[PDB]
């Protein structure tokens, strides 16, 4: 069973799914994709980038957004463990309580998250990664990363190789 | 003086260093890059990546490993407050108890660091970033930001908005 659900919202930029292609098998994370994608899927260029198949042959792929939430029996309205990974929101990541299986929503490169799913969701369902004031964004691949190493800290970690 | 400093050596693949710069831009640490970079610095292609002019112009530049050490008055014998990362390590990265002004020290994403480097760290300096069986190569970036953020966490995200 998939440690967390990692769910990327319209991605644009190759370099950053593929890191995070590599993040969730590193991890026991099962990824999600909601299309459109802002680059064609590619197996060979995977492969070229260092990805191998099992890696990147069990992704879900969502038609959209509501999709993925039928798809994963996620209430429309108020769903069940989904966090949204924003700028915008309250909680720091690590001040979530996480358990095995949550969603957690990532938005797209240029844009993030739009607001309709936004302001469906309450405050504390809405996690900000801590900036500095005036600071640009975080990269997607990297904000991914630190929120599932958060969350799997508070997991005890794991399936991870013990030295 | 900075609250944490984040420690490149031989840093190879350009995006990679552009997103630690903003990493730490972000967080408020200190960056310093070892000698030889694996490629080109110059300021129009940081620029041309999308990096802003405040992010990189205080990061601090050090010819070699030893140049770095004397800059920041550390004993090579053993150096104090410095934590490499390295599959050789030991502790967790999470498993060690961070300060204010704590050196992480960042080798390539593929080679890692130097014997020399690391035989003058104790265990408990060497840390590790867990995974499950069978894991392959994390990106850098994504490490450093891992390791970044629960130092950062530790100190109470000081300075964050
Ligand atoms: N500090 C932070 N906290 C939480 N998520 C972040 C983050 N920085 C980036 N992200 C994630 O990375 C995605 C791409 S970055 C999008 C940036 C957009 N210009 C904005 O207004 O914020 C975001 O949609 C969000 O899911």
């Amino acid at each position: 069973n998939a440690m967390l659900n990692i769910v990327l919202f319209e991605p644009e930029i190759p370099p950053n799914t593929g890191n995070i292609i590599r993040l969730c098998a590193n991890t026991g994370c099962q990824l999600h994709l909601i299309k459109p994608l802002g680059f064609t899927w590619d197996d060979k260029r995977l492969r070229r980038a260092g990805l191998d198949y099992h890696e990147f042959a069990d992704i879900k792929h969502h038609h959209d957004y509501q999709a993925f939430l039928d798809s994963e029996k996620l209430d429309s309205t108020q769903p069940a463990r989904l966090f949204a990974l924003t700028t915008k929101g309250t909680p720091a990541h690590s001040a979530v309580s996480y358990q095995a299986n949550d969603y957690l929503l990532f938005g797209p490169e240029t844009r993030g998250l739009p607001a309709y799913i936004l302001d469906a969701l309450p405050a504390q369902q809405k996690i900000r990664i801590p900036m500095q004031a005036d600071s640009r964004s975080m990269n997607l691949s990297n904000a991914v990363s630190v929120v599932v190493y958060e969350a799997w800290r508070q997991l005890g970690y794991p399936g991870a190789l013990l030295k």
